[PDB]
């Protein structure tokens, strides 16, 4: 059951959040967020850039020093402050699905059941981290004692999308935080109001100032200031390919910082002859469509066998066309407006590119209304690895279904990419499964299921798709600095 | 290739080997040991009993004193140990696989490719471990350093079986010299010589005196001196069920050592009507005849499904029919003798009772050589859940089959037993996998195989199959003390 | 801040607790729990023998049935489950100290500050652990997957002991809800009260029926009944070195159940001359003194170097001399009672042997109250090595100081025991430091500091004070079983 | 225990190894590598650049593919073919360690004794890692079964620096050979010679063809082109820091590849007042020294507190007036030359600046003789944080000693500094120990030793000294790529 929205939710916060105050920029300049169901501002916002930046930097860095009040908390108490904050944005659950709905268009049954639950579930677990990630002693050679100390990295830039606001900051914060780093984050200048709402927890829940900062403003000035400051140990990106690359040329030309990159996707979903027609046509549509297609894993080469390749089709197109576009508040939307304009216009772009191309249009293919930037739900047929549609990701509601004959050719074709993000495969058959498990170049794989996302689970990039892994202990990796520690004893014994 | 064996190899180590040297029974006592396929004596050796014990646990406290050269040894040096005794049991391969064939009654060919490549592969396994178990360094709440150091659990008692004498000598030599211990190992009074042989080898490997102590004897004087005693710290025991229990008693009785067991079972091969039928009926041969069926985890009640179950009955009979018994020296041989009288006569007892209680006598059934213990590889169909023969352990060529329909009828049928060693499951479909190796109450699962071993992979027992695990780093467990170290500081930080 | 006490808190849960019912005892005979501050009874609580405890068993087995809502349970859900167990104690905070106080003897501002805090820090760091405690994915030879599932060992038997009702139950239940397993809990006959409360809190944080049981009663009765139930897979017990080997011959004559055991101690705390003398006087008094001597791992060989020996016994008597003894609620009193009369007269029995064999009474040395079991602060100088008091666990306030010239000889008169729970060391050396804490044979080191226990951290016995590990990850092995499932493959690669 | 050298030793491998085959530079050039010893070339070496790298990655490539033999080899085989490669090393142990000698500089005795030495116990340590770096399984939410694979990273660029020839091909090989990776290794243009026959016993080891491949060559051609590649998937990079920029950039700029670096020191070494005298003298001139100076983690800022300066200063002076500069194959000598030309110069340059601001040189400061490149040990007393010589790596046998006062004034000093590689502690206090060790930011702190190296223990920078580290189980992380399977499985229990 949802709790019925406030479809017009107050902003409260839209400042730059510094030593758990608010802000202006030092320029004092602002600029619009936008509803992307309507075209209009919801309000200003401060415009931070490299001073603002700078000013957060400071505040982080003298939160860290030895001897601060985050520095000599406990382990299980950071695990105490990551429940207390899972539980105040439990009880502003309604207000922060509607918020996330207003200022990023999707539905908000989504933004409740989804979003909202998936951000509690990330933080709930790696509050269950703060006090387990382990050091080791070590049998060294000779007469002494070594061991090695997991001390934080220390002040960590942390630059996240548009597409899942609330969820990208909480997989940031989650392990950031529960190993005792302090933050420095930018949030997408499309959708900055959820972030700016949950600092005002971060402080209501008693986190030290300066242990999260936050500096919403566009990326060429705000980002790229934390990603070339030297005073910055980390940074962890979320976006474009193409921006990753000019993150990891910040960090070499500046401090040499330490960076981890989830970055695009092309990834392909397998449907073999033996899958359950039905089930595979459903998850086909949801890995696909989902979040308006705005997901980086989206499955957009729907890869099917050819001998059943005209029903699938068939099943997809129905399908496709009885999803809901709408009023993200209504309850029977399926499919909000895409993020902005910016956004809209591209998508549009390669849908005419798919057209000029030869893939054959089965529905959709233009705007779904007069006002706000709703697209339709749009599947090309008998699209072939060569084309635009195939290879460069679209991130909206685009669908591409490709025909192949054999698993040995799948694979090849599955793995053509310079992405490696997922990829899924649908089949009863044990053998066919572990083959392609096994074979495709992806950092997750799905077995008869698609974006089945867990805390516990790690999630990140092959390839171009990123380096490093985010979510499970694997995503407490890249926030840990190990320290050996060799002690000269008088004599060592097992 | 196998290279071609001494059919009559000299025996050179026939004594009780502490502190790198060969001694007799205190009382001069010697016992005969029987070469099974010809029932004649090989010869004598001592007879070790709780006075000898008593020696060995001595020798191996005082090898494992602080400070001592076993003590002080870095733990990459055991490693080196290790492998040393690995490349000397490798350059003595054939002669030993032939010592085991001669005093085990197995095909020479097996354990030449089988035996003591896995011994191999188990030590040279372990060797690697030993340097690489860390203990914690912890996170604990105020200002404290708290740390964990892994040390060896001290003198180990090591009891074994006789059905793999060599892989059972290397199962427990592995993890507990890799981890530091100390042992004193009693041999089954069955197949003492292959044992007693790799003792020279522990010498000329450069073990320091006293780190392995091996008495041959009897279970009642040697077996229970070492469960009973009172400076053993952790006893490792594999064979029965029914000794099992007088082992934990013992220790509950003694000093609360430490105890691990591996023990028997009844394991269910279950056939789905999806499985590949010829890859399913040779791998349900191997997995009940293996061995002379002295296989712990024996595919013992093989379960087929109702629609194929009479074409998998015809040819299992058709293959139990050709299996070729005789001497194991002879390349031809499949199956030889089982390893002694009193097995013999129990194999014949448990065939007369699946006669009497009426399940289906398909094949074999009787004595199949004059001289030796030789027996009929025996097939019996239409066996039910509650017979006799479905429920004990038979440890002989004599295969009982069992007809289900579906597949929560099979689970039921296959957790219903006491014990809970292995299971497998033969099929094509991803979900009857998953669901059966989920719902199976096993400490292994094979999926299409069978007796699939890897040092890699832990082994060992649900319900009364036994308590703990050999192999993998969980084998290392048991031999692990874990000691907590926590530290005043002037003022912890993160 | 300790909120004021309710001094004579009522009782509302005295009955049998299954499938989250409160049941009379099938005889329905009930016993006295006494205050040992007055002498007077509380109240009447039922008294369970095996025919509760079958039934609890039942219970507990239906609800670990596969497919049932606790088996379906998310493990993050099960963390949840502790979360709020452990938020529902805290609301009653209050009350359970007052409680805890009226049952046991201890002062409520321990009981408060202290007891309740650590039942706190210890189900909330097991929430944690939830969905945290992977199986592995094993790199075999051949073409085969080969993985590991952690499940759940089943229904867990849990024996626990009067000196710290609340905790000793959080530390059973944490690991034991932690991965999935249900429970049957016998709590101690002296203090049954707090945990029968707690348990209406488990049935209202939503844990199923059937996943805890408690059954209130006797030692040899329904304690018994649990360590030789034949469809009990687990026990871990905690109390005397004396029931534990009972506890270990029941596990071994009935199924072969896992067994740990968490059991008595005479700990050595070994003052060096260059120790901080006003510190290690407070410490030592703490170490021997806490929770009125009822502690396992009590500081009671106090050795103190010869340089050092005459200041610190003069500033340890005024210590003694000093502490509080009185009624538990009143804010001044540092030491309660006793936990009842058998306690109280086996401590003036130590008192008297001490004296007959020739230690130096100090101060002490008889009852401080007319009324109630209270004791003396007893200190005995001059203690030799052979003499009783050095040798035998007194479990009440009574402290021995033996004197000691070198390094070597405090290590090997530490070491002679047969327990080996806990040790400290007390000295401003960093070699003396490590030193001692590899030599000491004990579980838990503490080096300037004593019972400094963390949830993070694991604390057992070596000897004869246990075997197996309570608290931190270790906490979690014995309550896990381990299964391989290995995999048939087309192809492995890397 | 040193078998006498051939101090002309022959030249065997002096060409690119691609595909276990010898080629020369596509350009067919050559460039000479010098004797430091004599300044004279001992041979000329093929001059690889871009086209014999992207013949080296077009062959590692090849070997990487699905189903080759190099994928599909059991890990097991992996750790089996490392340990024979260590044999082979082992056996020519004598020839190597001249031929380090000869090419590199350093004294024959330490080029058998430590160099080889640890070359060995690098490849024997991860031989062992072969076959155990597990992945999860993993209790995520819903009706799933969770997993991660480790999976090689893929094609690994590899390039080495010249100071530790042997060592660091051995410290880069043996992770990545472990996990299933293939190499393309740049050695220094300084020192080939070794690492070039260490590619004939790879061959002769039975790796597959094209698994490692070496391409020696200069850094801005044959190592740009490593790193920037476009096939590359990770490069580890050791060398300066300058050049560690660069190769950030490189990565980020071409095709995202994966990246770790270890990089440059001016590391720490403090000494106490409380300090072992005589020790932390050895210890520091060591510190300093060893190798040259040419050590990323020399000591080489020596801090000296106020009480002990004078005798500290007196005591390391008469040290290095007495260390023994020389022809590097005679046993006397202490130090070898500088191992070129370049460095010689710049080593100069920087005693030069160190006279001239201010530093007080107490001994050396000069040439050592008249051909080869010998530098008088040299050391500067009143050495101030803002000098030249206190803040860039010198990197030859130049020692600053610099006086403080207190603990708190030393933290400061030392890490006011963008380096981070490590520091040392000496000092008889637990607790200075123990608050100097948590509170410097380095990657290894030892304490009351110096340069303590284990294979088992890991290493690497804080700060602008690079980010990963090396060695341990740590060493893997790097090499390895995660991949998350997660399947619907028909009902998920625990
Ligand atoms: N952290 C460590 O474990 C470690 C170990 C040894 C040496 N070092 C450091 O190495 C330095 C000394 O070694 P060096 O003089 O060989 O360092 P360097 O940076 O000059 O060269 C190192 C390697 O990189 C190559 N290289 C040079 N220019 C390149 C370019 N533009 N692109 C790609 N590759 C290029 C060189 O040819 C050589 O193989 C010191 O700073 C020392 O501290 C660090
Ligand atoms: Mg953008
Ligand atoms: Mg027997
Ligand atoms: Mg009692
Ligand atoms: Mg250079
Ligand atoms: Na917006
Ligand atoms: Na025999
Ligand atoms: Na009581
Ligand atoms: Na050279």
């Amino acid at each position: 059951a949802v709790p019925a929205p406030n479809q017009q939710p107050e902003v409260f916060c839209n400042q730059i959040f510094i030593n758990n105050e608010w802000h202006d920029a030092v320029s004092r300049k602002t600029f619009p967020t936008v509803n992307p169901s309507t075209g209009e501002v919801i309000c200003q916002v401060a415009e931070g850039d490299k001073e603002d930046v700078d000013k957060a930097v400071k505040a982080a860095r003298a939160a860290f020093q030895l001897g601060s009040p985050w520095r000599r908390m406990d382990a299980s108490h950071r695990g105490r402050l990551l429940n207390r904050l899972a539980d105040l944005i439990e009880r502003d659950r309604t207000y922060l699905a509607a918020l996330e709905t207003l200022d990023n268009g999707k539905p908000y049954v989504i933004s409740y059941l989804v979003d909202l639950d998936m951000v509690l579930k990330c933080l709930r677990y790696y509050a269950g981290w703060a006090d387990k990630y382990h050091g080791k002693t070590i049998p060294i050679d000779g007469d002494f004692f070594s061991y090695t100390r997991h001390e934080p990295v220390g002040v960590c830039g942390q630059i996240i999308p548009w597409n899942f606001p609330l969820l990208m900051q909480a997989w940031k914060l989650g392990p950031a935080l529960a190993t005792g780093n302090v933050v420095v984050m930018k949030v997408a200048e499309q959708t900055p109001l959820t972030a700016l709402y949950v600092a005002n927890l971060i402080k209501e829940a008693g986190f030290p100032p300066g242990v999260v900062n936050i500096v919403p403003g566009f990326g060429p000035t705000a980002g790229a200031a934390i990603a070339s400051h030297e005073d910055v140990d980390k940074v962890a990106f979320t976006g474009s390919t193409e921006i990753g690359r000019v993150i990891q040329v910040a960090a070499g030309s500046s401090n040499l910082k330490r960076v981890t990159l989830e970055l695009g996707g092309k990834s392909p979903n397998i449907i073999m002859s033996d899958a359950d027609m039905d089930w595979a046509v459903e998850q086909a549509h949801f890995a696909l469509f989902f979040n308006q297609g705005q997901c980086s894993c989206a499955g957009s080469r729907t890869f099917v066998q050819e001998d059943i390749y005209d029903e699938f089709v068939e099943r997809s197109v129905a399908r496709a066309k009885s999803r809901v576009v709408g009023n993200p508040f209504d309850s029977k939307t399926e499919q909000g407006p895409q993020v902005d304009e910016t956004q809209f216009k591209k998508i549009l772009g390669y849908i005419n590119t798919g057209k000029q191309e030869g893939a054959k249009l089965l529905c959709g293919g233009g705007i779904a209304a007069d006002r706000g930037y709703f697209i339709q739900p749009t599947v090309f047929g008998d699209v072939q690895d060569g084309m635009t549609i195939a290879k460069e990701e679209i991130f909206g509601p685009v669908m591409q279904i490709l025909k192949f004959k054999t698993i040995e050719e799948v694979v090849g074709r599955a793995n053509n990419s310079t992405y490696g993000l997922a990829a899924a495969v649908f089949t009863k058959d044990l053998d066919k499964a572990n083959y392609l498990s096994q074979a495709l170049q992806a950092g997750t794989v799905w077995v008869n299921c698609y974006d089945v996302f867990g805390a516990q689970s790690p999630f990140g990039g092959y390839k171009m798709s990123g380096s490093g892994r985010e979510l499970g202990e694997y995503g407490l990796q890249a926030y840990t600095e190990v320290k050996t520690v060799t002690v000269k004893v008088p004599q060592k014994n097992s």
